[PDB]
């Protein structure tokens, strides 16, 4: 809930992804990363990237 969100965005930076391209192309890119499986829930792990985009 809002906290463990920012891990991601964080790990999201540490790969410098697109936070708006794809979600994808960044997730797929981050998925083998042990720090995708941070979140158990892929239904969050997107729906971080959208906020730290414009975080």
């Amino acid at each position: 809930d809002i906290d463990e969100r920012n891990i991601f965005f964080e790990l999201f930076d540490r790969y410098k992804l697109d936070k708006f391209s794809t979600w994808s192309l960044q997730s797929k890119k981050i998925e083998n990363d042990p720090d995708f499986y941070k979140i158990r829930d892929d239904t969050v792990r997107e729906s971080l990237f959208e906020e730290w985009c414009g975080e």
